[PDB]
């Protein structure tokens, strides 16, 4: 239970962000606890996805991670590089907190996503990825051949066709 | 309300902010006797919905589960406007994003509670910011309780008014 609110039908299906939270299949971090407030110190919705792991305070446990994923008109070059406009799912925020990094929790979320949005790594573009995120699209995932953008977005092959 | 911890990084990282408020007009109501009446709802437990942008949700409180009457979403964004004389112009203003009081509660002052707890905590007029594709009972909102009647003319889907400049 990661929620106490009730939403009235009408607002819950116009409600601006999509969120799931999942829980998950070391050292622990200092943590705060979020009571009514987050992120403190026809319409296209992003879906955030959260991942909880451990029974700390009868079950309550720490989310580890968050990855925020959406459509974006994007205005691309492909592999001949002809422009080309498009609107691919994008992941747009991808964060495991840093002492539980290299646990396996970034591929529990990134698999959940892939699950229920039904679409494929290949298919989808990238903002702006770090290095690591790089790395685990690379080793993770089989993506390695890039086509190259201007756009800040990031595109494999697999994604045209 | 929520019932999760947040790693500090994360907390700080967390691609979105969110305010869970409670609604005074609402409380005020209930202890006269006079409480407004809720629409059937959904308990939500683990799903929702089925520069980082701030929203805000007004609960009306029960003291057990409140009920989510509105919400208020705003963010900076980066804006290429026309002026008032059609001069072009970069700025990066307080935007809103989305506005929204259940149905049967609407027209209860409860979009005027959470406009007035945005604009206090963010500190900005409703002149200084941008209206991102407005519906018709927004724009009648802003007209009518915040006086904001002037436009000025864009081509990019956002309304401005003449206090902007
Ligand atoms: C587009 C944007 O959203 S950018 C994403 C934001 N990330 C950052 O700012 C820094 C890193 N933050 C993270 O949250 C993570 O490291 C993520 C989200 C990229 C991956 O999630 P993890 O839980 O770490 O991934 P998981 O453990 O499932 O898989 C591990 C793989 O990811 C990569 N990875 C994870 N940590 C590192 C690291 N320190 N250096 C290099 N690669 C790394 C490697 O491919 C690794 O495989 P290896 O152990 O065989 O080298
Ligand atoms: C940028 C985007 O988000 S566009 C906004 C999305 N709105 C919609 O899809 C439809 C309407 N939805 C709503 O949620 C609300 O009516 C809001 C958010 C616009 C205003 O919230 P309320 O809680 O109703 O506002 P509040 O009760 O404080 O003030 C009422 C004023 O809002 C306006 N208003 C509210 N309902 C209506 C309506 N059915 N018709 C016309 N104006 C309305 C009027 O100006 C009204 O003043 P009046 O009663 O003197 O005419
Ligand atoms: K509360």
């Amino acid at each position: 239970g990661s929620f106490t609110m009730d939403f009235p039908y009408d607002l819950n299906a116009l409600f601006p962000e999509r969120i799931s939270v999942l829980d998950s299949n070391d050292p622990l971090p200092q943590v705060t606890t979020v009571i009514d407030e987050l992120g403190k110190a026809q319409a296209n919705r992003h879906h955030l996805y959260l991942l909880k792991d451990g029974e700390q305070n009868g079950g309550r446990g720490v989310i580890v991670g968050f990855l925020k994923v959406g459509y974006k008109k994007l205005f691309l070059l492909d592999q001949r590089g002809a422009h080309l406009e498009t609107e691919p799912l994008c992941v747009l925020a991808f964060y495991v907190t840093e002492t539980l990094q290299r646990h396996g929790y970034g591929s529990e979320l990134f698999d959940f996503m892939l699950k229920h949005k039904q679409v494929e790594p290949a298919q989808m573009a990238y903002d702006r990825p770090s290095p690591k995120f790089l790395s685990f699209l690379e080793k993770r995932y089989d993506l390695r051949n890039s086509v190259p953008q201007v756009n800040n977005f990031v595109v494999f092959a697999g994604f045209f066709q």
